[PDB]
């Protein structure tokens, strides 16, 4: 296996190069006013957040009554963002059969519009629909569902139509907690985020879902798969994709309770890296994704939790039952912002021969990092080639974090003579290389996705699918194609794959672990082929299966192409 760096390559997604550290490098936490997290803040260079705390919470406290808002106090003066995520609990206090959706999402705007700072994200209600059924509610499944997002495009609609707040807040939804798009032959997708995109989507800026892997994996090619498919609709809905947020991503150990354990509760530290590098190559349609790594989670420690924290906190106190005095002990989760840390600049071309080994790199000026993360279960050796041998590099430096069930993290900085000629990388492990680069760029290369007309195409044994594409600058480069497929784990992965014709090969591996433990391979296949077999403009590409069964749930070209600028 191999893998590639050109430091004399600018390289973009669409529009932007540098790394937005604010995208990526943020705890699920808005306690920036505490000295210990605030001093952590600083000291690891991240950003927020999320908070459960907004409009209808406010009210609540107010009114004590479900869809009753009190008067709030009129404010005309500057409106300041702060950058977060607000979100609500789907709780009966908060959301009731029987609500007015309209003044709901009339207060919304009355609520922001007359406050001096306000949160740069809404997402009015976190993991909505697998709440629709809670006992508590008057109305219920599909109905509720229904009236959940009515909510959410209320509070969208009446945001967007007040000036004060259109343009600085942007509304996300549905903040989905188990994106199981393929669930009852591609129903759960029909009746879940489609619905939403169907009826909210037009008054939402972006479209917001949870990642975790269980400790199933969702790392690799799941979530390509799941966070294609909703760009894959965006475009035929609105002609364009809407960005994507990811309000939560990590794991979730299967523990009686969400108590935190030293070893068990960093476990979650590899699918932070793991979702990472999926996400770095979206920043182009990410406003924002959080690690589901907090704060002191005070709320959790009480006498009914035997003051036991929580699960995803960072800081865990020395003496639980004397909060008001005890010291705070950051825990190992640390290391996943040490690993990043001073990472960003611009992006410079870097390929990866196997999918399991995903990759990148960024200078910033005389600085040079280039990332590396195994999704596979075997080490595997990369080796690592640059044209120019690494002339322009020295005073290298390995970053390893080491995540192992048993054992927990294994984080070391180690000096190295010269940038290796090839790596060891075992599963679970996340390498940052950091090094002096002197070198200027003689080239850019520009990641351009394009998106097909069809999307969730059933399969039927020997019947080609044809997509067609358009508007495509070809060019020199390279080029692949994202083939997302939901069919039972015994059916064919290995389609025939026509690109304007010509047949190319399907690889046997992809991204991350083989889906085994699931019935249902839910996934994103990468299909590299010749960059010179696209043309500009329309472009189309033909699959046929052997067998039935199963959807081809998006298909989507990604072009990077060799551009002056
Ligand atoms: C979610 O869980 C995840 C799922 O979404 C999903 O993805 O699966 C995941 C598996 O990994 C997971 O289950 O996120 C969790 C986040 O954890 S955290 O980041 O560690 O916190 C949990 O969310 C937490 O849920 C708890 C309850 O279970 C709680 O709601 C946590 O938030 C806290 O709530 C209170 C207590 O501490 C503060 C936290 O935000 C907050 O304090 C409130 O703060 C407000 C101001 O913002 C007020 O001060 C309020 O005081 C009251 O109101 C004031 C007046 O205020 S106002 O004028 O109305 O504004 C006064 O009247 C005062 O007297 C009064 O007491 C104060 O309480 C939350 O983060 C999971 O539960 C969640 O599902
Ligand atoms: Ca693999
Ligand atoms: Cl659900
Ligand atoms: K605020
Ligand atoms: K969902």
């Amino acid at each position: 296996h191999m893998a590639s760096v050109d430091y004399n390559t600018r390289r973009f997604l669409s529009g932007v190069s540098e790394l937005d550290r604010s995208k990526y490098f943020n705890i699920h936490s808005t306690s920036d006013d505490d000295k210990d997290v605030g001093k952590f803040l600083a000291d690891y260079q991240v950003g927020l957040g999320r908070k459960f705390w907004g409009p209808y919470s406010y009210a609540y406290n107010k009114t004590h009554e479900v869809g009753k808002y009190p008067q709030m106090k009129p404010y005309s003066g500057n409106i300041s963002v702060k950058r977060y995520i607000a979100t609500e609990h789907p709780y009966v206090q908060h959301i009731q059969g029987g609500i007015d959706v309209q003044a709901a999402g009339a207060w919304s705007a009355e609520y922001y519009s007359n406050s001096e700072l306000v949160p740069e994200f809404f997402e009015p209600l976190n993991e909505p629909f697998v709440h629709a059924n809670d006992a508590g509610f008057t109305v219920q499944g599909q109905a509720m569902r229904e009236l959940m997002v009515d909510f959410y495009a209320s509070i969208g609609k009446h945001i967007h139509n007040n000036p004060r707040l259109n343009g600085k807040m942007k509304v996300i939804g549905y903040a989905a907690a188990y994106p199981a798009w393929e669930d009852g032959n591609f129903n759960y997708w029909n009746t879940r985020m489609k619905m939403f995109i169907d009826r909210a989507g037009a008054y939402m800026d972006g479209f917001s879902v949870h990642l975790y892997d269980g400790i199933t994996k969702r790392s690799g090619s799941n979530s390509e798969a799941v966070l294609d498919m909703v760009e894959a609709y965006s475009y035929i809905k609105f002609g364009h994709v809407k960005p994507l947020a990811i309000s939560e991503f990590g794991g979730i150990d299967n523990k009686p309770d969400d108590s935190y354990d030293d070893i068990s509760s960093v476990r979650s530290v590899s699918s932070f890296n793991h979702f990472l590098f999926n996400l770095m190559e979206r920043q182009d349609n990410l406003f924002i994704s959080i690690p589901f790594v907090s704060d002191k989670a005070e709320w959790h420690i009480t006498a009914a939790n035997n003051y036991t924290s929580y699960s995803a906190a960072l800081f865990i106190p020395d003496n639980p039952q004397n909060l008001k005095n005890t010291t705070w002990r950051l825990n190992d989760k640390k290391y996943f912002f040490e690993l990043w840390k001073n990472v960003k600049g611009e992006r410079v071309d870097i390929t990866s021969s196997n999918p399991d080994i995903q990759v990148q790199a960024f200078k910033d000026g005389g600085r040079l990092y280039i990332a590396l993360d195994n999704l596979d279960d075997n080490p595997q050796t990369v080796y690592l080639n640059n044209k120019n041998s690494w002339k322009d590099v020295s005073n290298v430096t390995k970053r390893s974090l080491y995540v192992n069930y048993n054992a927990g993290i294994e984080y070391t900085e180690q000096n190295v003579p010269s940038m290796p000629e090839s790596i060891s990388i075992v599963p679970n492990q996340t390498i940052v290389l950091v090094a002096d680069v002197s070198s200027a760029f003689t080239n850019s290369i520009i990641r351009n996705k394009y998106y097909s007309s069809e999307y969730l195409k059933p399969i039927s044994a020997g019947s080609s699918l044809s997509f067609p594409f358009t508007g495509i600058e070809s060019g020199s480069g390279r080029a692949s194609l994202r083939m997302s497929i939901g069919r039972p784990v015994s059916a064919s992965k290995k389609p025939v794959v026509k690109i304007n014709g010509t047949a190319v090969s399907v690889p046997d591996n992809w991204k991350g672990y083989g889906q085994s433990n699931r019935n249902i391979f839910f996934g994103m296949i990468e299909v590299p082929f010749d960059i010179q077999l696209l043309k500009n403009g329309d472009n189309n590409v033909d699959i046929t299966f052997s067998d039935g069964g199963g959807h081809v749930s998006s298909m989507i070209l990604q072009v990077e192409k060799y551009t002056v600028s």
